[PDB]
């Protein structure tokens, strides 16, 4: 059931799109006039700052403390209104019976690993456990563009101008001076756009904050104007057949989401301007098979979840309609992991504590590597849980994936390399 | 928008995001000269008129004849109406984004990009049309699903699937359990049974009219891929369809009569999106065809590139534009046979079989893209020198070719 206004609370199970404007209050408004009505409700979010900051606005204006649930900080004051973020929902182990009347996924156009799988996790669990509605809250949905803006100016960057910006070229006046902001797709273009000029500041993170000036920065940061390279570097996933898979980045078309955000950035009440390397933009709604990967990953090394109990999850969020999509690889996953058998906790516990992208596959490439006393892949930072390059330099890599830049000589007759090599056989399609 | 759109003053170009002829007929009727270009003038529903049929100040062409003629002469027309504007195909958009870099020029005051599905459509209920999620309960396999047998058995059926292979592998399936199932692909031509008996048709999109539509709703798309195994690899992927792709394709049910459509995956990819290999074919359909220099050929797509509102692509014009430029001294008669035979690179293709040759190399493999070469007993002869791959290599190969090094640098430098 789709709708603009929040969708009264049904007599049994129900999933609900709702699709309305970001301050419009789908995560403030929306769930206080369901608590008024004498409902238990559950708000999911993507981002840390946002929970936190949801809880805070509804006391510092509302009178109302809620529950505030994440990773690095827990508040229980037995309020009806839980806020939390979908990956503390994971941990906490998602659904448990009778807790809530309604839960709602917000920002429900997210593509992070746990929001899909939170989402996913939720549409497979909130009925048996007691839930009457499921809502599932977007300003963009899937197949939005951008739209005008009342309050910001964008007028197409022509030729002419005086800065090499994105074979385009920004003309002077319109940084010289004021509070502007960047945006270009690497850290690298960041560190030396800036280097190159009038006050100017890089940010990617690594790094804090650095609050007239010029920020150079990556959508990495969470102004009188922005300036847009309308391109994102995006996580992709390879079927490279040497021997199995690729891990890479690629570089695309800004989507509606990213084009908004790095607009939305300007003219928030003050008239802002905004400018463009690129008029079009990807339409929302699309997601890379790597993010199911992510997933896979997730529940193995984080949420103890056998890759059958992720795939279960996974599956509720493809069977639903109105969402984001990809290619259905939950098979081939589910088969990855699966013979992924025997990692060494220790190292799982380190790529984990470290914060790389795959800590399963990272610590599990390592583990095979150290059994089979051989070096990484690359002497690269993502397997310093091998420092240790005293045994196991003995020889050629055992490789049964790529992450990364493969430095090492390598083989490719491993039983788990031959093992993905199969999976691969077995679920991808032509 | 969604109305047409009147005339203005001085040279524009407007939008029009029409509902599933009416339009370029007011247009006329107001003593304008009008030019409807689309990437067919066959008749929509495959049988009727053309749409270039006489009885004028309305001409039907196509973005094909359109290059071919070699785009905007002198002072031809008021109207240009650029129809379909949502295909990705090469030809489309370099015909497209030749009106846009012309026209004015030419003298129009008027440029009509005219679609149904804009970027980011989704394809809309169908008030003839039933739908009905497949379950994972039946008796035959597909892509994940299942199919009851109830469903299919008796009636007229279309199921599509993505591949050819596939078809003929369910087509099996299905006759070994007593069903009327004929498989359908590109290289087949009357095996449908038109009389109203009992059947079910397993094809592509390659292909009466049909009870229900079973839909794997994944398609096959040309991409490149930047794969420095030396350069570049043109290859297939295997995609969640888009919304006209789904639209078309549930179509074939629900005329007149009402129809039922099921169905592996409830959405799609938004339209308005297209590879970088599609600009590489801009670039070898210029040199190859139209005698496009590699900047003119910029200078179209630029134009295309510039026009909000339409499908957007990777920018890798100065990419393309440097590759081809770097192509010199292609063999003439090479050029010709892969012209002529329809391989889907030419250019590609014969430039590669042109440093075979001078090189004294065999080609990459023996598919038949490289027929040109088969006067062979002196060209077997060491590793093949690849610039870049269009298929299945099967040979030794050496990456110490100039122009290898040349498409490297190009894609180190613009990418
Ligand atoms: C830092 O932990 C990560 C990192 C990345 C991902 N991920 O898959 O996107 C998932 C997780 C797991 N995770 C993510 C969160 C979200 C949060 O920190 O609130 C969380 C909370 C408690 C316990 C585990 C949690
Ligand atoms: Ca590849
Ligand atoms: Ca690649």
């Amino acid at each position: 059931t789709d709708n603009s206004s929040p969708p009264a609370v049904p007599q049994s199970f129900q999933v609900a799109h709702l699709h309305a404007p970001t301050g419009s209050g789908k995560s403030t408004k929306v769930p206080a006039a369901y608590a008024a009505q004498g409902y238990k409700v559950l708000v999911l979010n993507p981002s840390v700052a946002a929970t936190l900051g949801f809880g805070a606005y509804m006391s510092k204006a509302h009178g109302v403390d809620p529950n505030i649930r994440t990773g690095v900080r827990t508040i229980t004051t037995g309020s009806p209104i839980t806020y939390s973020t979908y990956g503390k929902f994971l941990a906490d182990g998602g659904c448990s019976g009778g807790a809530y009347d309604i839960i709602i996924c917000d920002e429900c156009h997210s593509t992070d690993a746990t929001s899909i799988l939170g989402i996913g996790t939720v549409l497979d669990q909130a009925e048996t456990a007691g839930a009457r509605l499921v809502v599932l809250a977007t300003a963009t949905p899937p197949g939005s563009v951008t739209v005008s803006h009342p309050n910001i100016e964008e007028v197409a960057l022509s030729t002419t101008g005086e800065i090499p910006f994105y074979g385009k070229a920004i003309p002077l006046e319109v940084i010289k001076g004021g509070r502007h902001l960047i945006f270009c797709h690497s850290k690298k273009k960041c560190d030396e756009l800036a280097a190159k000029l009038i006050n100017a500041v890089a940010y990617y993170r690594g790094l804090d904050v650095s609050v007239d000036v010029v920020v150079v920065s990556t959508d990495a940061l969470m102004f009188d104007s922005v300036i847009d390279c309308n391109t994102c570097v995006t996580q992709t996933v390879d079927f490279s057949l040497d021997p199995t898979f690729t891990i890479e980045t690629t570089t695309l078309p800004q989507d509606a989401v990213s084009r908004t955000q790095r607009r939305g950035r300007t003219g928030r009440g003050k008239p802002g301007i905004y400018r463009f390397v690129a008029p079009g933009e990807r339409p929302s709604g699309m997601f890379d098979s790597s993010v199911l990967c992510e997933c896979y990953d997730a529940g193995c090394a984080w949420y103890e979840l056998m890759p059958a109990e992720t795939t279960v999850r996974l599956r509720a969020y493809m069977n639903t309609p109105g969402l984001p999509v990809c290619q259905d690889h939950l098979e081939f996953w589910e088969g990855v992991f699966t013979g992924l058998t025997h990692i060494d906790a220790h190292f799982l516990s380190q790529t984990k504590q470290s914060g790389e992208n795959f800590p399963y596959l990272v610590a599990y490439q390592a583990t095979v590597c150290a059994r089979a006393q051989a070096p990484p892949p690359s002497w690269d930072q993502m397997w310093k849980c091998l420092i240790r390059l005293k045994p196991t330099l003995h020889g050629p890599t055992p490789l049964l994936y790529r992450l990364g830049a493969v430095q090492n000589e390598v083989t490719l007759t491993h039983p788990i390399t031959k093992y993905i090599m199969t999976c691969m056989s077995a679920d991808l399609e032509v």
